[PDB]
């Protein structure tokens, strides 16, 4: 598992 | 389409 951060505007482990 | 930036560690319009 790892931290995932997304910027798409919208901005959020698996 | 829009700008997409991902942090997952690695760090990249679709």
């Amino acid at each position: 598992a790892s931290v995932q951060i997304v910027y798409k505007a919208e901005f959020x482990y698996k």
